[PDB]
């Protein structure tokens, strides 16, 4: 009931400003809702109805339909599909562990904060095109999202843009730069691409099978992380905080957010995909989310995935 109070301190918590308090107590009855949502989702999971848990985060404030009009960036490409083309990748008749998790292989970075702007598609390949630098370098280091996103003339940039877009940009320009070289800000500027401080390479991609979840499952484990594109639209997901993830809702179609696929596991019962996000170390469970494996393509995890070949 003291809510009064708290506001205050999840307002005080984070940079909530408001200015004018036109929008202020605005923002605050939104958050009310949300906050409402959460004690009855995490109800429902103590029964049973769910299988994941959710909390409040520094998008208390805002909403389901603006995070996914101002915090995605997907934007789903022409047509591609084959399954024999020069891009497509067919695994090999080997065999595929049981469970991997790249960041106990230090082929992972820290996670990051795209912010206000659709700079998913660059964040999510800035994240494969790193975890090879690791796999052929040795040397892990945070390349910048941003040199593509200012640069990719063939994408939105700040506005949107897919990703088989920059591992082929970042081949053809003979280099991506390096968040350490060149800082991620979040808004829109002019290519300054630094070649005196090249990073990265890249040789080409490939995109893996459309649907199988399979296919995604071994070249995960075969090649390790792996830019995947999903339906991150929904109320459960924005607030997700531990345990795997699963709504019965998610659309297979409505692909708004671009992630990093960090390995896959099993986990209590059922097994999952481990995903490294872009909406800073506080959302879910310190920024990465556990989403259902092999459960019918919850929110299409492999309806549009592919990799970068250094």
């Amino acid at each position: 009931e003291i809510l009064d109070t708290h506001w205050e301190l999840w307002k005080k918590t984070h940079r909530k400003q408001y200015n004018n308090k036109v929008d202020e107590i605005s923002r605050r009855l939104i958050w009310e809702k949300n906050l409402k949502y959460i004690s009855i989702h995490n109800l429902e999971a103590s029964l049973g109805v769910h299988t994941y848990e959710l909390a409040m985060n520094h998008l208390g404030d805002m909403t389901s339909e603006e995070v996914v009009q101002k915090m995605t960036g997907l934007k789903v490409p022409l047509s591609h599909s084959r399954s024999n083309d020069t891009l497509y990748i067919p695994e090999w008749e080997g065999r595929a562990p049981d469970s991997v998790d790249y960041r106990k292989k230090g082929y992972v970075t820290p996670v990051k904060n795209q912010g206000q702007c659709g700079s998913c598609w660059a964040f999510s390949s800035v994240g494969a095109l790193e975890g090879q630098l690791k796999k052929k370098t040795g040397k892990l280091l945070n390349l910048s999202p941003q040199n593509l996103v200012d640069c990719v003339s063939e994408n939105d940039g700040c506005g949107g843009g897919y990703m088989t877009n920059a591992f082929q940009y970042v081949q053809k320009n003979r280099g991506i730069d390096s968040e350490d070289a060149y800082p991620y800000v979040g808004q829109e500027e002019s290519c300054m691409y630094n070649p005196t401080g090249k990073a990265a390479k890249c040789r080409g991609y490939r995109e893996i099978p459309e649907g199988n979840e399979k296919a995604l499952k071994r070249a995960v484990a075969r090649v390790g992380p792996v830019s995947v594109a999903i339906d991150a639209s929904l109320t459960s997901f924005q607030f997700y905080s531990k345990g795997v993830y699963y709504d019965e809702s998610c659309n297979s179609d409505n692909l708004n957010h671009a992630v990093l696929a960090v390995g896959y596991g099993i986990q209590k019962g059922n097994k999952h995909w481990i995903i490294k996000n872009s909406w800073g170390e506080n959302w879910g469970n310190k920024g990465y989310i556990l989403m259902a494996r092999n459960k019918n393509n919850a929110c299409g995890i492999a309806n549009l995935a592919s990799f970068p070949k250094m």
